[PDB]
């Protein structure tokens, strides 16, 4: 059946991976993608054209992103610490339009999720520190990127946080999701 | 030009990749790979079927490794530590044909090396513990890989170290770079 674990979450299109490991604490090796797995996976073909990686502090929120033009999927996950990250599904017509799903993804766990086109993506980082890196289906644009408060009362994400997050100014002027422009 | 600096090493085919840093060491972003500005570097189309993330300890050695069936092309960072990274030229005809390069990759520098086909590969690992992973075009198979010994006096390869290396049985048992089969 596979090779590495794969889980549909309860909006079945977000993807969790879970990578077999061979070896211990002191040497390890996994694979952290085959496009075989993966494409069997999810149902269809996907071609990756950039990888990001990022470092955030304890409580840094980098969210709710998402592009409209230049749609993408992201394949993400930690390599250093830990961090709660989180779909938000904007597709028209969706039976699950506007619900959310969000795991705990570390460099313990090697957890990832599978974000498809259509959804909004954010995290907050709980470790001290957290590298962070993606695959994407399509380039990041700024010029094209949209956002949705992290916060907001109606899709009312369950972050596991005790104190405010650190958000950049753009994140904090995210839009209301009743005032979002999503996906065709 | 680009947006990540990409240099030609001694042996032309041989690239090492620089990424921009956006941001600090508090909180950074930066591109580990585009499509685009890799695809204009090499100089042809590649596309990347599977990654491999790995832990060693110190002065671990790992190498000199190449499948000459399911031959790889192998995209090289280190995301976590220091190692030196090693690339040889197997490339029947080739006029640096038993010629080496090497390069220091870590989590600081943020360098990367792109080794084609028709190349063996090693690393040994400088810092208390690296994390190593890598982009390859075709599958990581056993029973087509093959091995030239780490310490061949012929290529005599220049590895920073100051004590023996922790290799494991089969790069012990390595072939004599006299007596490896090379790539057509």
């Amino acid at each position: 059946s596979m090779a590495m674990k794969a889980t549909r979450l309860a909006i079945p299109d977000v993807i969790l991976f879970e990578p077999r490991v061979f070896g211990d604490d002191r040497g390890f090796f996994f694979e952290s993608y085959n496009q075989r797995a993966f494409e069997e996976a999810c149902g269809h073909p996907v071609s990756f054209v950039q990888d990001n990686h990022s470092r955030s502090a304890r409580g840094v929120l980098r969210g709710l992103h998402y592009q409209i033009r230049q749609a993408q999927g992201k394949l993400v996950r930690a390599t250093l610490g830990e961090v709660f990250d989180v779909a938000v599904d904007l597709r028209r017509g969706s039976p699950t339009f506007g619900q959310w799903v969000g795991e705990r993804l570390s460099a313990e766990n090697k957890r990832q999720m599978w974000i498809p086109a259509g959804f909004a993506h954010g995290f907050v980082v709980l470790s001290e520190y957290a590298e962070f890196l993606y695959k994407t289906t399509d380039f990041w644009a700024p010029e094209h990127e949209r956002c949705i408060v992290w916060n907001d009362p109606e899709l009312k994400i369950d972050w596991p946080l005790q104190d405010a997050p650190l958000l950049s100014e753009k994140d904090r002027q995210g839009k209301a999701f009743a005032d979002a422009d999503c996906f065709p």
